[PDB]
């Protein structure tokens, strides 16, 4: 680890990509939601903002860590304060296409 000590997290996933967002006064541009009992999720990502423009982070992205923080295990409510403290530049580990994922199917007023 660059600073003090740190180690990478390898978990059964299909697509692991790191997203680095820099608060430009406006904000990250994405909400969080404590879906799973371990980790945080992205409720939504403000359109044409910071995350959107970048085109790196995607909605409902299982957040593994935050700027080197152990969130996986705590409640989002506690993470909300972590993002702020983290500072201007934030680096969270988002992953998608998890082993045995659930396929989404549409059906407006069907059946």
């Amino acid at each position: 680890g660059s600073s003090g000590s740190s180690g990478p997290e390898t978990v059964c996933w299909g697509h692991v990509e790191e997203v680095e967002l820099i608060n430009d006064g406006s904000g990250l541009g994405f909400g969080i939601v404590g879906g799973k009992t371990s980790g945080v999720v992205v409720r939504t990502i403000v359109p044409g903002g910071l995350a959107d423009r970048d085109g790196r982070l995607q909605t409902g992205d299982h957040i593994l860590k935050i700027g080197g923080t152990n969130v996986q295990g705590m409640t989002s409510e506690q993470v909300a304060q972590v993002l702020r403290n983290c500072g201007n530049s934030v680096r969270m580990l988002v992953a998608r296409d998890p082993a045995g994922d659930i396929s989404v199917t549409s059906g407006p007023s069907s059946g």
